[PDB]
């Protein structure tokens, strides 16, 4: 991994904070904007392994839809991981703050980028385990990149991941991963279907206020999230197939990328909408 000297790094603004380090926006020696994650002195061996392990995993990847690693500071303290800076932050928050501001075509293009990143990861034999809009970042070209890499650190550090009766983010997780700890690229496909629903709804919370146990029971009884408003039928047809109980029946990421690319290349295909089930009746004479 590229080792960066600390005199090349200027931390400008804290953008994320944790107990054991913070995430900063800063500049890297003209100088270029970067994001900087630190690990404070006193860290344990496991914290060091997890922290540098994230940088080790990201250094093995070179794709447009995967956050790019610039380098690390490991010879000085605090240790740091330096990556490209994504100017619009996390996708879930971004969509909630930009409700209704994009075209259907722009939304579908976000999903194609996420899918192409996930296709790369799956083909690299990397199972993400925590695919969700909160773990995708967005830049000033609207490009979405998969973020949040590691081993045990990924689900450990995610506040949405809860201890079940394994520590997992239930509303995003496929049934076999909940039931018996089977995390594969096909469980990431289920997650991706939830991310398709998050994007098309501008960041609605999956299953709204149902509790985690209620979500598991609904999924096991066969219920699935309803169509978003203004959602192309083909998009809904795709997210439903990501949510097949039988893992072998789900599309692979290659199928998902192929379908999305064909829809974008014939954008009239996105004008056919799935019916939306209204929850409110308004009657006027
Ligand atoms: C530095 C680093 C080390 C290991 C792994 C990674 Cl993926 C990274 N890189 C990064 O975390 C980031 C790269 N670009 C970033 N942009 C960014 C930019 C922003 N902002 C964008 C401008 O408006 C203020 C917030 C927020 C965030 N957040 C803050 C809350 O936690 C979720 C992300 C993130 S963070």
């Amino acid at each position: 991994t590229t080792e960066i000297h600390p005199s090349c790094v200027t931390r400008q603004k804290v953008i994320g904070a944790g107990e054991f380090g913070e995430v900063y926006k800063g500049m890297l020696k003209k100088e270029v904007p970067v994001a900087i994650k630190t690990l404070k002195a006193g860290y344990t061996e496991k914290q060091r392994v997890d922290f540098l392990g994230e940088a080790g995993i990201m250094g093995q990847f070179s794709h447009h839809n995967i956050i790019r690693l610039e380098g690390v500071i490991s010879k000085y303290k605090p240790m740091m991981i330096i990556t490209e800076y994504m100017e619009n932050g996390a996708l879930d928050k971004f969509l909630r703050e930009k409700d209704g501001e994009f075209s259907v075509l722009q939304l579908v293009g976000m999903l194609r980028g996420i899918a192409a990143g996930m296709k790369y990861l799956a083909n690299m034999n990397y199972v993400h385990r925590d695919l969700a809009a909160r773990n995708i970042l967005v830049n000033s070209n609207l490009v979405c990149k998969v973020s949040d890499f590691g081993l045990s650190r990924v689900l450990e550090d995610d506040p949405e991941a809860t201890y079940t009766t394994g520590k997992i983010p239930i509303r995003w997780t496929a049934p076999e991963a909940i039931s018996y700890r089977k995390f594969t690229s096909a469980s990431d496909v289920w997650s991706f279907g939830i991310v398709m629903w998050e994007v098309m709804t501008y960041g609605e919370r999956p299953y709204w206020e149902l509790s985690n146990h209620e979500v598991m029971k609904a999924i096991n009884d066969g219920f699935r999230l309803p169509t978003p408003m203004d959602c192309p039928s083909a998009i809904y047809q795709l997210m439903m197939q990501c949510w097949q109980q039988e893992r072998a029946r789900r599309p692979k990421f290659a199928d998902i990328v192929s379908i999305l690319d064909k829809l974008i290349r014939a954008p009239d295909s996105l004008k056919t909408l799935a019916d939306f089930d209204p929850r409110v009746s308004i009657r006027l004479p």
